[PDB]
């Protein structure tokens, strides 16, 4: 509602100045024909003042995302578990927006950096605005809030040079993480495929914290959230990764525009563990820590509802650039816990947007307007955009016959803290002893992914400490390693030629975890909107006919298909200068294309070696490849017709029910090699 | 309200977070009853971050002001002389808002400062905000824009201890006064009764500059605006406003809200001269200077419409302080000229939002929206309200089919330059000589004036110059008051002590001009809202009657009475001790209240001599004073007013008592009370 | 370095507040081990204040860049053709800040974008900043700075889906090119090489802009800035570019920054041509026309002095970051011409910067400064660092015995505006006819280049 009444339609009409003056806007006014150009000119400044302040201040973290609209729905009443306006009845809606993004880069970064993933989600409620803001991955770096600017600091570029974006592959970075073994968590999880999702659809999304669920009888649990992709787990490789930061650096955030155009809105079930208040320390670990997951061994997931979203933004700036999510967005029903990290997050996400807005009345942006009416006594600030006519803005008052009204637990469905909490003991600026064990949970993870995740893992380590200058900074690195996994340790250390610490087996065990692992989560369940590259000739008509026949076949099962040629026609979608690899989940050439695939084969329309490279960068990748008319173009790529994943069939139908196949398996990870 | 899409109502509802969360504001979280606060206290730190975030720069010049919403209507179709929209037909309405102030004084500073004021409106047309951006006084002190920084520095505080507020009455003002000749005529209407207006409502307002009207056929004329006041024009003494500024800092935005409120919102003409292109410099001086008046004898006032204003703001700030005027709002039919202040005023007015709003979007908030959409390829910037369905914003397009499309002079309706306008000549940082003459019309101004009303200039001069500390200031201010009148020069030496220099007749004359006198402008044309204490007494029932009577007689005539007496009770408004003759227009004593006029009357209900010092103030103030009821030596004689003294009343009648005692409130002043040089 | 004063040394001491008061910055304050954070934690909220306000604006063009210090040589005393204070002896030297940059990506878009790309060079003279705002193209894609924000938004991303970055490849740009002939020849040469440098150092630098060079006697005469690269000049190919930005998105500022490092601070010739006031439109276009080159063979090369960056940032942030160039940072010696576009940017620039800064005192900040003292009658703004002496600050004053004094052609070195420039006609909006060819020199530039 406030969206579709500040939306403004520019379809028609002449131009105007701000203020309804028809005006124009080409021309400077002049002294003169050949003259200097005059201050009196009005429209001249207006245009270019406003041209001038554009741009706001990026956000501090997670600078770089995408995001877009759409609703919950809730699958029951929740009221046996708490109080939440929009979880009280079955199929309740409430609209949403939801913003992914990176942590590291600035605006402007790749969306296929290694990094950390945001997935902050606002629920427009009945009863007020609230707010999960998450990522992808379920653990934090660091234990205390206070910690952030440290973090973030050794992350982001170096200070001197502002050298490099959007990476951890540097100094500073590894000297916090190797001081700081808190960090060993989620650095194992940003070292897996989780560092480098396929989409944002692809990935899941998680509260981390432990937060309370409250019930109008007062009672609470603790809870954590989880987003459970209905799209599958999936994830690129490194090597692909850098090659789409550069041919694509808004991949993920045009997946996420075109699934929602072909109406494939992306779905997540909304979860939730739930523990009681007795269990805060019961699991092996304290639920005030941020570094540690609940095993769903332990507490099983709860369905709670449907997130759908469905509709992009209108204006990326006004909605997306614009939308400012706080933990603080909290509703009746639900609490916070004493974990440090999110305490004082609580702080920051109000704090920061006087910054990026540059006035207190941020949240009258139409994006971040509630759907429900405001009652309160906050009055004035820069950008005022509301008229009150309450003229005793003040509690207690007579002259406003006491409004508004005070809510609480007892009456007007007032937010209140869980009448349960306490607290006892001295003020004190310590860490309590039940955070430190900053190792076994990164070894459950790694305990948890499959051999050749395991060795992703190990090579992003490789490359990225490979990068690290300081000797001493790369021992300290292998010092915290070793103590997760002495395996690890040895495996990394072989890549920069140290030698791997003795073995330190305080933290080591065996034990494993369900549902961490992304090769392990078998076959996609859907492989709607995944993409094919077929790869063609205009010489031969036989080879568009082929691919306009596998186009055909492949579009109605709901494949995003690119028929590739030397030049552009009826058909065929992009040229081979401008085609990657990196852009398809799949690669098929048509048989009748296979001249182009030769050693010799040259054009000044596409670089030296093109059409064959797209084919060998999908096979090394891991991609579903083939030829389809039943040779010479798999042994020019070295390609043996015998793998898994690699289609060789004269039969049209049978190549696309054998190729469906493999991208629902989407990597056929046995091409990577094992230490 | 022409506002009220933007309204938002608190008379019902439980309190929620500006996200629309239930919650409570009136205790802190903490970790046991008589401990810490929490971090985790999103209540307490959203409602305090507000709170911390709730002042915006004051305004760089004109702080101190207020506003009021109201509606302009055309008296004919002006077609023949302009293409502006708002002027195109008969009875044609047009939304304003009007804003007046002060000039020197910050926020919180007193209405009844002596000092220029502002006259801004807003006329919200059918093709775009056009603001008039005006002050009480139609000539400025400065003829370059450049010069404005200079000036303000000067007349505002001095800078190491930020004193005096609100006032040129310190060295650096007369410093550059002095230094600076152009200052001569706007300071000679500073020092008249136009730098103590009575209200805001008995002000004029002019637009100063030249500007040019300009028809859909292309063709121009120079015009200058004057906003005529149908109250009257009427100022305080100065002795009084000193009082005033005191006892009620708020006078004229009290006054205006309260005109406004009882159903006598005020009105203006809004009025034009009009002259040729080719009269530029016929006048005797340059119609680009703005240091200069067309006399009205050379040019008359051709009335294009009226001004009333009839509603007051709902919230102050979101309305008042936020209204961003400027002189580039300007609509198709209306142009500039080469004036060098109004050149570079259009710069500052622009540039100057982005300090008060700290964004670029500063046209967005309500009261600086206007009433017509908006088509445009302006984006982002902090605070962006709107969400743009073009996602093709640059011309020329094709892919939004061209649009916008671009409007000029034959499409569209656009603005356009007079096509008429050119420049020749060098590029050049010096002054016309055609704008020298800074002494000819202060002189023509003075020579205007009644001979009390040129005793008051002098007076408010001697009072400021005998404040400066310099000698050396002091001497160079009586050499350039000289140059306007040598015996202005003698009557001010006077009191500072210094000899004026010898008589230089350069631009001496005796021409006069009709309309700059308040002194001369003759009676008030309407009493209504002018206030009358009415002094009585609790201890006499018959006085409350007296005063009773009076009432119900005075408030037939739209009068505003004040019954003043030792305690409140049913009938009686105020007490002595809040009570003050700058709150009245005139005063009445009822005789049955004879005995708290005498010297050795005392009560701890309010100061000693409270009574009598209400009635001898009014008088030396110039103000018609009575008795009522036919017992009247006790009170006069206490106060030394004679009883035959013009606009003295005493009557038994009541009737006949209002009768002349009206006539009094219209005559307003009466100026044989105050001495003259010889 | 030129900006010691300034300077914070952290490699000894313990924490501190911003004020001085010794702290810890590694544990929140909490009511018991296990309990919640408390709202006294003022070394709490100091730090993560700081923390969420360390973001400012990047700039609305050029917002993908990086700078170095160094030095400015005269080759001769220049008084023969201008009064410019930094060019008036042989051998003097002048300190000098630099940002390269490309133009439509934002911050941590990649080096290797094709673009246009940016050359600010800022002169910290004996006589005020002079800055030279230029562009490794020589020509630009409009001819009125009113067209601006049209061009810029039709090559930044659509803005439905901020999509794409850094990169003119989308119908939005080549709608407007094609709608806009004035485009062709800054397009022509955005698609050769030079929308792909090797490095900042193998490209050169040009004003663009005609600008007057003015001599103390009030002459003037018409000149175009050319910095000519000492490094040579080079280029990607477009396959590699792309890869580049996936592997190394700071390829031109590590560069840069490590050619400084080893000794190899890169070097260029900064030149004019330099013609009469009589020949604006001898040479078959306007001087006026920021799209038009003047052809070597018409107009050749006068060498000035030798620009050498030698130094790399100590704060990127504070150095590279807020550096805040104008056209409108002018000295006594130059002046401007009625380009249409130049003249638009002088007010943009001075505009902009309060968008960057958030107050208007942004040229106290240390890279801002000038190395000479300050004198004039600006006071207060937010961010004021100065404590004014002089409690009079307006002119003309007694006071303060009329100090600071007017500074002008004949009295205090003052700027000036070239005295034979003059203006005639009607007061318009329309377009010089002169301006109208748009398409023999993207010809000429294209007959230029080889084959390949
Ligand atoms: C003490 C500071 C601090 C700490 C410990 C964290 N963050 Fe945060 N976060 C910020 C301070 C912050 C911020 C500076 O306040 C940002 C920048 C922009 C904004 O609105 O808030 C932000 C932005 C931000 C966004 C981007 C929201 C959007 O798309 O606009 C996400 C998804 C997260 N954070 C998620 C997390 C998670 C899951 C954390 C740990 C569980 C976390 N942050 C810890
Ligand atoms: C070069 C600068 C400059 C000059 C020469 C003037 N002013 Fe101005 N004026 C401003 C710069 C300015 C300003 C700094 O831009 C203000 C402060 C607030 C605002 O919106 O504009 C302003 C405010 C302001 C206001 C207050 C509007 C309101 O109520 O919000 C009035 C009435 C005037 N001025 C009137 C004048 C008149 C009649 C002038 C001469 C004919 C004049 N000003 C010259
Ligand atoms: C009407 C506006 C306008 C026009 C016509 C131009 N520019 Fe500009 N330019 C800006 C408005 C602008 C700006 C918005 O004011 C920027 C953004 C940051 C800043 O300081 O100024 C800017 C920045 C900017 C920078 C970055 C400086 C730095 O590294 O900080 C360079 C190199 C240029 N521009 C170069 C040019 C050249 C060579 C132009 C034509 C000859 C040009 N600009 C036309
Ligand atoms: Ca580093
Ligand atoms: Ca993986
Ligand atoms: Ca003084
Ligand atoms: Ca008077
Ligand atoms: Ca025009
Ligand atoms: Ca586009
Ligand atoms: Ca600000
Ligand atoms: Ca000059």
């Amino acid at each position: 509602s406030p969206l579709a009444a500040y939306e403004v339609d520019d379809s028609t009409g002449y131009l105007t100045s701000d203020v309804g003056g028809p005006i124009q806007d080409q021309t400077s006014l002049k002294a003169g024909i050949r003259g200097p150009t005059l201050l009196e000119d009005f429209m001249f400044r207006q245009k270019i003042q406003h041209f001038d302040h554009e741009r706001v201040p990026e956000r501090a973290v997670h600078a770089r995302g995408a995001g877009a609209h759409g609703t919950f729905t809730s699958y029951a009443d929740w009221s046996n578990i708490t109080a939440a306006s929009f979880l009280n009845a079955t199929g309740k809606q409430t609209p949403v927006f939801v913003r992914f993004s990176t942590v590291a880069g600035s605006r402007g970064s790749a969306d296929t950096a290694r990094d950390v993933h945001g997935f902050a989600t606002r629920f427009y409620t009945d009863e007020g605005n609230f707010d999960i803001v998450g990522n992808n991955i379920p653990v934090f770096f660091i234990q205390d809030a206070i910690q952030f600017p440290d973090l973030i600091h050794s992350v982001k570029p170096r200070p001197d040079n502002e050298i490099p974006q959007a990476a951890t592959a540097h100094d500073s970075a590894w000297d916090f993480f190797s001081q700081q073994p808190s960090t060993m968590h989620t650095l194992f999880w940003a070292m897996s495929g989780h560092g480098i999702p396929r989409s944002y659809r692809h990935m899941d999304g998680f509260g981390i914290h432990t937060f309370r669920f409250v019930k109008d009888d007062g009672s609470s649990k603790l809870i954590k959230w989880h987003f459970k992709s209905r799209q599958g787990k999936a994830s690129l490789v490194w090597e692909e990764a850098q090659v789409l930061s550069g041919k694509n650096a808004d991949f993920h955030r045009q997946d996420l525009w075109d699934a929602i155009e072909s109406g494939n809105g992306p779905e997540w079930d909304v979860c939730v563990q739930i523990v009681d208040e007795s269990q805060a320390q019961a699991f092996g670990f304290d639920l005030l820590d941020p570094t540690k997951i609940i095993p769903e061994e332990y507490a099983p997931l709860t369905k709670l509802g449907l997130l759908k979203l469905d509709r992009n933004p209108t204006n990326y700036f006004a909605e997306t650039e614009q939308v400012m999510f706080q933990p603080g967005h909290i509703v009746r029903g639900i609490d916070f816990t004493e974990d440090p990290l999110l305490q004082g997050r609580l702080f920051s996400y109000l704090d920061t947007q006087l910054n990026r807005n540059g006035g207190p009345n941020f949240e009258q942006l139409p994006i971040n307007m509630p759907r429900v009416p405001i009652h309160n006594n906050n009055r004035d600030g820069a950008g005022q955009m509301f008229i009150h006519r309450n003229k005793y803005p003040y509690t207690p008052n007579t002259l406003n016959s006491g409004y508004p009204r005070q809510a609480n637990q007892n009456a007007g469905r007032g937010f209140f803290t869980a009448p349960g909490r306490t607290a006892s003991g001295a003020l004190v600026r310590e860490v309590s002893p039940t955070f430190n064990d900053h190792w076994s949970q990164p070894r459950l993870f790694f305990n948890s992914l499959t051999p050749v995740e395991q060795q992703f893992l190990v090579n992003a380590m490789r490359f990225e400490i490979s990068l690290v200058k300081s000797e001493e900074v790369k021992k300290n690195v292998l010092t915290q390693l070793n103590r997760v996994s002495h395996d690890v340790a040895v495996r990394v250390a072989a890549a920069i030629g140290l030698g791997a610490p003795d073995a330190d087996d305080t933290y080591y065990h065996n034990n494993k975890t369900a549902g961490v692992s992304i090769v392990g989560s078998g076959p996609l369940p859907t492989i709607k909107t995944l993409r094919v590259g077929i790869l063609a000739t205009t010489s031969e008509s036989s080879a568009l006919d082929q691919a306009a026949q596998l186009r055909t076949r492949l579009e109605k099962d709901g494949l995003v298909v690119t028929v590739v040629a030397e030049t552009l026609r009826e058909g065929v979608d992009q040229t081979y200068s401008t085609a990657d690899a990196t852009g398809f989940d799949g690669v098929v050439v048509v048989d009748g294309a296979a001249a182009l695939f030769a050693s010799t084969a040259s054009s000044p329309l596409f670089p030296t070696g093109r059409p064959l490279q797209i084919f060998v960068d999908a096979y090394r990748w891991g991609k579903p490849v083939g030829v389809c008319g039943g040779s010479e173009v798999l042994d020019a790529a070295d390609v043996p017709e015998d793998g898994d994943g690699v289609y060789s069939e004269e039969s049209v139908d049978m190549f696309v029910e054998e190729f469906e196949k493999g991208l629902a398996t989407f990597r056929f990870t046995d091409r990577f090699a094992l230490d």
